[PDB]
DNA sequence: GCTCAAGGTCACG
DNA sequence: CGTGACCTTGAGC
């Protein structure tokens, strides 16, 4: 069996594992753009923000913080960028 | 020689 | 212009 996998970033049903933890497609795409595009962000407020589906739209910075914290590793994103190279961390 | 998930690719709000 | 989400790639079992 497996649990109903959940994007533990924003708290919605994950499509599956993406970057070695359960994460939805939006979080995947963001996490890529941030790293691959070397995009800098800042919190509107204080970068002391809980992250939900709603709150992540507001705070890109806090989204990226949550992502790293829970276990979407920066190094998970290959700069080599080759599809299907599964990265369940071990 | 199938199965899982990196991750493009591009359509919608 | 930022997600949202669905097809393709292509590495592991
Ligand atoms: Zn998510
Ligand atoms: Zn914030």
């Amino acid at each position: 069996a497996i649990p109903k996998r959940l994007c533990l970033v924003c708290g919605d049903i994950a499509s599956g594992y993406h970057y070695g933890v359960a994460s939805c497609e939006a979080c995947k795409a963001f996490f890529k753009r941030t790293i691959q595009g070397n995009i800098e962000y800042s919190c509107p407020a204080t970068n002391e923000c809980e992250i939900t589906k709603r709150r992540r739209k507001s705070c890109q910075a806090c989204r990226f913080m949550k992502a790293l914290k829970v276990g979407m590793l920066k190094e998970g994103v290959r700069l080599d960028r080759v599809r299907g190279g599964r990265q369940k961390y071990k």
